[PDB]
């Protein structure tokens, strides 16, 4: 890792922990800077180029350094390291902001990336407040792909991640979405289960009473969803698994769950692949299971 | 219906087809207008007036026409009907844009709908190219809920829609993904299969030959998959019934699923709902239809 690359006004020099990090540190080092980070601003110049180094060390990790034509150090802007399909990465020091420095880099690194980089796709988890960074992902051409809830423990409780992407390769034939059908007795119960328990919304219901729904888990359209199917009065139904991805902390999940007076399977345990869970158990057997971060 | 809004700059009028239909003409009529819409641009203001009324018709629906102080007509912007989750509209004259008043009716018909419309939510599906379309939603408060894929008669392809939407107030404790789980009798072939036939690929596995696996419908971190358990017992598995919203043609679909030698029940059927489908049967049962817009 030794490319360099040229912007319209940049120049991105790989990452040197050691020289860069007195640099860096006015971007590392900000708490306003580091607001939407992953950990708290370093204390000192000395923090900052550990971190740096671990950052850099990570396998696959190819990081830049930011100059500016009037020779200051924006930033910081690169690939990490540890994601299996390419991650991406950048932040600058509050001076520095709003000359479109961000979304230059970034733009830099993606191109190449993609270019003579040797990567098909890559991509950006932002969370959802991050405003400044959504834009600047928009303006690189990255567009949202999926969600998924994460926890850091510097922060008190769980966020929401926007998983945006951009690839050289327009995939044509690709799927949007997995609604599997759930074999129940009373649709019309269930549903009235479901919507306490998991706060989901009866997307569509055909019949009176019910024969064939669909609960929706989100108050979009095209999100998260599952059938319903009415079952044939007499004979046992094999259980079907779902893995339900949710936002919020588990603790609220699981209160709502047992308030709503659904068969849960006792306090959420908590994995070791870093996720709380719990199962709900509907009569029919069938078991969802329920994940958060925290 | 009734309801008249005021704006700081414009009235807004329930849209009336036989009064209006001339004005609207100038948009509804003309190509440019026209580009992103559901349907060609109307031949004539009676055309335009037809149209208007199967609109104004729809169950719910409650369209606004536009009036400027200059005493002009720039367009309309309302809430479509028989959505389910409470849709969105507007559309100006070629003349009439670049002046704020897409976005100050919008502005004013989602106000009114989340307080004094008795409504908890709003959407409004914008393709993925329609830029300026997106920055009124984007002005107004919409943000991205999810996308989907559709096709116009009119239109030779399919194409993505941005689904946006506004809630008064948002839940906090909701799903990004339902992860279902099919038992198959060797998840390595399985994976081989699905991977040909669905263009997935296998996001982890857990042994050799794996014991348990994920296989993602998308190349990216999150999105749409399901998990592969290897069944224990040597008996036999009652089926699984998962519907896959793909983005493509279902031609296209097929003819990859057919060559993957996947167990097809035969060519894309055109189902009422407007979705073209096939299923694709697994060897322990499962069946996994595929639908696709056209
Ligand atoms: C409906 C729509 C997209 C209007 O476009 P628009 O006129 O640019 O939207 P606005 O009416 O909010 O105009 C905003 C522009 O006018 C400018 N403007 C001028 N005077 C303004 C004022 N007093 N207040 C606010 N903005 C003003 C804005 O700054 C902005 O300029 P810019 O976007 O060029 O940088 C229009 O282009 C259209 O008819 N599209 C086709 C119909 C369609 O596809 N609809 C989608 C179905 S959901």
């Amino acid at each position: 890792h030794t490319a360099h690359l040229r912007t319209a006004r940049l120049e991105l020099t790989p990452l040197d922990p050691a020289a860069d990090a007195r640099h860096l540190h006015h971007a590392y080092g900000d708490e306003e800077v580091m607001r939407w980070w992953t950990r708290p601003a370093c204390a000192d110049p000395a923090e900052t180029e550990r971190y740096l180094t671990s950052c850099a060390a990570a396998p696959g990790a190819r990081l830049w350094t930011i100059r500016a034509p009037d020779g200051t150090v924006p930033g910081m802007a690169g690939l990490l390291g540890g994601t299996d399909v390419p991650g991406l990465t950048w932040l600058l020091r509050r001076d520095s902001w709003g000359h479109g420095y961000a979304t230059e880099a970034a733009a830099a690194v993606v191109g190449h990336a993609l270019e003579d980089g040797g990567l098909d796709r890559v991509e950006a988890w932002i969370e959802a407040g991050n405003r400044r960074s959504l834009a600047v992902a928009a303006r690189v051409g990255l567009t949202e792909r999926a969600r998924l809830a994460q926890h850091y423990p510097h922060r008190p409780g769980p966020h929401e991640m926007v998983v945006l992407g951009k690839a050289r390769a327009e995939e044509p034939l690709t799927t949007l979405a997995v609604i599997t059908e759930l074999p129940v007795r009373d649709v019309a119960a269930t549903l009235r289960l479901v919507e306490a328990a998991l706060g989901a919304r009866t997307a569509f219901a055909i019949g009176d009473p019910p024969e064939f729904a669909e609960a929706a888990l989100t108050p979009w359209s095209a999100g998260p969803r599952f059938r319903l199917a009415a079952v044939p009065g007499p004979g046992p139904v094999e259980p079907v698994r779902l893995h339900l991805d949710a936002a919020g902390t588990a603790d609220s999940l699981h209160r709502r769950a047992v308030d709503a007076g659904a068969r849960v399977d006792g306090p959420p345990v908590r994995r070791p692949w870093g996720r709380s869970e719990f199962v709900i158990t509907l009569p029919e057997g069938h078991e969802l299971t329920v994940s958060a971060p925290v």
